[PDB]
């Protein structure tokens, strides 16, 4: 079994059991109950030096189905958590590269599947680096474990379209940059296939740049801090259900994770289809500008 | 009033009222009654050299909602024909560039606003300038005529996404290249594929080299033989947007005649970017899934 990090930074939190040191998580490596997990956008960093033990999970090869657009079903999951030594009861540490952004993205798939100890290593990769702490190469050497077999579930902290057209009148996060947000640009050089045929946001969704939720060290910025971003800067209040979207659901799943595990709204979900979808589907509302607009009648 | 084209080629499709020949409009020319519209994929040819008298629709301005993924209301289609001098009563031909895989597109637009008598020019451009018939470069001052605004009707001709997902087990058309139906491109998306049970037949083997529809037993052999059309099918065509899937609309509504054809506009720029929408891949159709 694997204790809390009982560390004073956390406990202003709603969820401190969500979050890990460097140097708790440095006092653990090699602890029975503990795997360590590197999620990153960029999966060649493992290969350049990983927390020792580390595993990883590949978003290009691992986590989605490869035919549909969806996220793998549970045979899938358990292949892949066994193999990585990791049991229904583990404890999962997951850090990445970017402020923990392709980190919360791995925790939000484990919490699909009802993981229940998955935590973030606050700062990630950037912090761990930063305080000089050491990489190997070396593999984990992992001794396969049996996972069970569960079924997904899409209920509590998943959108899809129809509950987005359906939640006009109800708060909307849109976590892409300004120039996005607007309409100006759709993507990125790097990721083609997640621009689409029309720029612009949801109407009445509020523009909180995911990053913003991150200090310049990477870890997560405190309560005041983030109550700023979201309470005062977004209108967000207590009993709020909140839907967050960006081109893709990996790239909303940071915003997620902040709004349900360190605010402690009740009910957050993610719109995985994201602009992606939003973009090239027909008779959608969409509007340009740097302007939240108005909320239509929910479709 | 404006004679129908009484041409024996024409006669023998279930809608020969759709048609004109080259002979036919060079006869016709500057009658009263009859607009001819240029629509292209390529909108810059209409400067290059265009039918005397014809004027131009636009796809890039002047069919779509600015802000939404869908076409003009009936309000912008009214404009759009009153400033052109076309009356609800007129009738229009159409013709454009490649084989009027596009002028096709045009008329499935003027069909969702009812407007009655739309033809296509048979092998457009590029059968009249092979036979070397005369363009102006010359706009073609037009006095504006009123065009009554009606609701657009969705109903019969068009398709969207839920229509689809409920359509398995009858007959899909998938008029996008080899490589694109196999999944090996992909206007593309993030994943690649068909919808699962749907015929590949790529748009252009409809037409002939000349730029005209093939005869009827050669679309029969295509569409029947082929791809396993029965009579009383309900048929939804797609290609990437709805714009590329018009002409094959057009083939099985008009030509072959199925009462029940419907252009899924959406086609693969939303399917292929939709979430948990079923996807196969290879040469294979592959088997219908339940409907969804």
């Amino acid at each position: 079994s694997v204790d809390l990090d009982p560390s004073a930074r956390f406990a202003e939190y709603a969820h401190p059991e969500r979050l890990v040191s460097t140097e708790w998580l440095a006092a653990h490596l090699g602890d029975e109950g503990l795997v360590v997990v590197e999620s990153d956008e960029d999966v060649l960093l493992y290969e350049t030096g990983h927390i020792p033990g580390a595993v990883k999970v590949d978003w290009h090869t691992d986590l989605n189905d490869p035919v549909q657009r969806d996220y793998i079903d549970g045979a899938a999951f358990a292949a892949l958590l066994g193999e990585r030594g990791i049991s229904r009861d583990t404890t999962v540490v997951i850090y990445g590269d970017k402020n923990n952004w392709w980190a919360a993205y791995a925790l939000w798939v484990f919490t699909l599947f009802g993981h229940d100890d998955v935590r973030l290593l606050d700062g990630g990769r950037s912090k761990w680096e930063a305080e000089g702490r050491a990489y190997t190469t070396d593999a984990p050497t992992v001794a396969a474990t049996s996972y069970p077999v569960v079924e997904r579930d899409d209920s509590r902290i998943r959108a899809y379209r129809d509950d987005v057209l359906a939640h006009f009148g109800k708060p909307l996060i849109d976590v892409r940059s300004p120039e996005e947000f607007s309409g100006a640009r759709t993507t990125a050089p790097a990721y083609p296939e997640e621009g689409a045929l029309r720029a612009g946001h949801i109407p009445s969704a509020q523009n909180v740049p995911w990053g913003k939720a991150a200090a310049e060290d990477g870890t997560f910025r405190t309560l005041a801090e983030l109550d700023a971003l979201y309470r005062d800067g977004a209108g967000l209040k207590d009993g709020d259900d909140v839907v967050a979207y960006c081109r893709i659901g990996e790239r909303s799943s940071h915003t997620w994770f902040v709004l349900q595990h360190l605010l402690g709204f009740e009910n957050v979900r993610n719109y995985d289809g994201s602009w992606t979808e939003w973009g090239s589907a027909v008779r959608v509302p969409i509007v340009q500008g740097s302007e939240p607009g108005e909320a239509p009648a929910p479709i």
